[PDB]
């Protein structure tokens, strides 16, 4: 679809069988969800964004639907203020910005 | 233009008469520049995400152009680590997410 800007660009996710909501946001290199409970093993990882670093538990090649499209690969789990989609995801889901 | 996003999708920007690059996010209700010395009337305000909150001077009606794109808005100025165009201009320059 085409997704203007005047509104959070928020989707609808499946992940672990769970429905979520998160933010398609190209300004993320990675997608990060807030805390739950994901089948796969982890290893702890450290992110960044305005202001500080978070720690957060790395899932790779964790299979995910964003806004009824398939992607899988990795997926950041913690305390993130909101649950984002990044360009690790994006990519695979071939989302361009367009103006 | 269309900008995939392998990497990062950074622009050039001009603003207070000068030239930068400026990470498109999504993700940003706002635009954060880094600190500069901008005329005017400004007011106090802190915004956040992941690592918490930062301290910014909030300008107003800021004439800024965005890929050769003029726009102009409100422009947050202060310690952050990437200069960050948000949804609050790139609604201006008429961006769309599509995949
Ligand atoms: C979690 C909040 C929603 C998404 C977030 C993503 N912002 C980008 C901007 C900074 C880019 C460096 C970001 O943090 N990206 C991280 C996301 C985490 C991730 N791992 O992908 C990133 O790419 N981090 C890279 C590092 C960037 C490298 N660049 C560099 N160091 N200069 C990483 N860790 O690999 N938005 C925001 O940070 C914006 N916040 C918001 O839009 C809202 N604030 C809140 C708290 O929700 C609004 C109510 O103000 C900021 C800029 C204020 C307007």
């Amino acid at each position: 679809p085409q997704i203007t800007l005047w509104k959070r660009p928020l989707v609808t996710i499946k992940i672990g069988g769970q429905l979520k909501e998160a933010l398609l946001d190209t300004g993320a290199d990675d997608t990060v969800i807030e805390e739950m409970s994901l089948p796969g093993r982890w290893k702890p990882k450290m992110i960044g964004g305005i202001g500080g670093f978070i720690k957060v538990r790395q899932y790779d090649q964790i299979i995910i639907e964003i806004a009824g499209h398939k992607a899988i690969g990795t997926v950041l789990v913690g305390p993130t203020p909101v649950n984002i989609i990044g360009r690790n995801l994006m990519t695979q889901i071939g989302a361009t910005l367009n103006f």
